[PDB]
């Protein structure tokens, strides 16, 4: 083919492709040929250009549903999916739920959150040093935090972490495979919010099942879907991005220790974090022009896709002095690790919320937390669209 494949390489660790810096400065909107669906996409690397991308009304995600657009992922992207929902059916959509994730409401999870992650906390100095912080940690911290708040049942963890991994595959599943899951992942929700058609719950579930009989704008398929966007989020990134804050921190340890120090540069440390990992592998979900659009040295077409690297937009240096440098002294750090625009995360404000709690937690009761496995053996999950540990064995 004329033009590169998208994703360059295989990832490494939590690297950046140094193919990124050297497009941000010399072509920094590209063509590009994504691993499924057809023809190519403007890959953007710089964040003004991200910015407009996710930003502006003139790009459309609905319009990337057509299984002949480009795409990161096997399946053609799922229509009744809010990633793939245009406003204002998108805002409509997203008030079923939203109240639950404003910047307030999460303030008020503190407390249970903070309560939760001592907890697994006790149970790990139990258990003692050696131990896999994935296993007494990521994974049950987060699971347990979105299992309380859908009202999914905690013991239906091993169940709905199978599914939340098969759709987030990049390469280690097939388009078969994953289509079969997202049936099961949809029927299981399905069954979930059909428990509550005649015992209404306290629950965003219960919320689901309050907009099937009333709501006249929105799909059962829409409103259920939702159900289970939230499900896989809702742990997929905090359990990932503990593992990698914790890589970050324990790999060049003063970091660590300057978070021991002063334990209060932690929000400015998760957002510094989460600026610098490349948490989605790879691209976006895509959007589509429906006008001409004009970027930094390109106008994008009117039906051409687009597609966005996150991590680059973070290391952009016409906005971040010393870009490629982690800083906790940061004065202004207007990252878009949550993205932007209409589909800037909901759980953006729970996502900060579950990471400043554990990193608090760790940083104030282990100051002696030192990495127990060798950094080349590291179990770097592959093949998804997200990154993260599959185990991570910390001393203290
Ligand atoms: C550290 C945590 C997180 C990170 C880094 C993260 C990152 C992102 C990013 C970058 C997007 C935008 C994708 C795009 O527009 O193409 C996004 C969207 C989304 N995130 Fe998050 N997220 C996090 C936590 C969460 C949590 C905790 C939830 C749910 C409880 C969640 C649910 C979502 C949903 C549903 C979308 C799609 C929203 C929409 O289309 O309107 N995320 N997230
Ligand atoms: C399975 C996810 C979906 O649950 C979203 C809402 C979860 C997370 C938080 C996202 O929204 C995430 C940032 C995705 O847009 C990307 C990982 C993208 C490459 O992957 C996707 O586009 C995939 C296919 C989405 O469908
Ligand atoms: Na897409």
């Amino acid at each position: 083919d004329a033009v590169p494949a998208y994703p360059f390489s295989l990832p490494h660790a939590l690297d950046l492709d140094p193919h990124y810096a050297e497009l941000r400065r010399d072509e920094p909107v590209s063509r590009v040929r994504l691993p499924y669906g057809e023809g190519t996409a403007w890959l953007v690397t710089r964040m003004s250009d991200a910015r407009i991308v996710l930003g502006d009304s003139r790009f459309s995600t609905a319009a990337a549903t057509d299984p002949a657009t480009p795409r990161m992922f096997p399946t053609p992207p799922e229509p009744d999916g809010v990633l793939a929902q245009d406003p204002p059916d998108h805002t409509r959509l997203r008030r079923l739920v939203g109240k639950a994730f404003t910047a307030r409401r999460v303030e008020e999870m503190r407390p249970r959150v903070r309560s939760l992650v001592d907890s697994l906390l006790d149970d790990m100095v139990a258990h003692g040093s050696p131990a896999d912080l994935v296993e007494f940690l990521a994974v049950p911290f987060p699971v347990a935090v979105i299992c309380e708040l859908l009202g999914v049942p905690l013991e239906d963890r091993d169940l709905f972490r199978t599914f939340s991994d098969a759709m987030l595959s990049s390469t280690r599943l097939t388009a078969a495979e994953i289509q079969r899951v997202q049936q099961d992942f949809m029927v299981y929700m399905d069954g979930l919010v059909a428990q509550r058609r005649d015992a209404p719950t306290e629950d965003l579930l219960g919320a689901l099942a309050l907009a099937t009989d009333n709501d006249d704008h929105l799909t059962k398929g829409e409103i259920v879907n939702m159900g289970v966007s939230l499900l896989i989020a809702g742990h997929e990134t905090s359990v990932n991005q503990i593992t990698n804050l914790v890589h970050l921190l324990l790999t060049e340890r003063k970091r660590y220790e300057s978070l021991v120090a002063d334990p209060a540069l932690v929000p400015a440390a998760v957002e510094e974090m989460l600026r610098y990992t490349p948490l989605v592998s790879a691209g976006s979900f895509v959007r589509v022009a429906t006008e001409d659009v004009e970027l930094s040295t390109v106008t994008v077409r009117a039906g051409e896709p687009c597609v966005v690297h996150f991590a680059s937009a973070n290391r952009d240096e016409e906005v971040f002095d010393h870009a490629d440098e982690l800083d906790f002294h940061r004065e202004r750090n207007p990252h878009i690790a949550f993205g932007h625009g209409a589909h800037h995360c909901i759980g953006a404000q729970l996502g900060r919320l579950e990471l400043q709690e554990a990193l608090s937690a760790l940083v104030r009761r282990f100051p002696t937390l030192d990495l127990a496995e060798p950094v080349a053996g590291l179990k770097w999950k592959q093949g998804m669209l997200i990154r993260g540990l599959e185990r991570q064995i910390v001393s203290w």
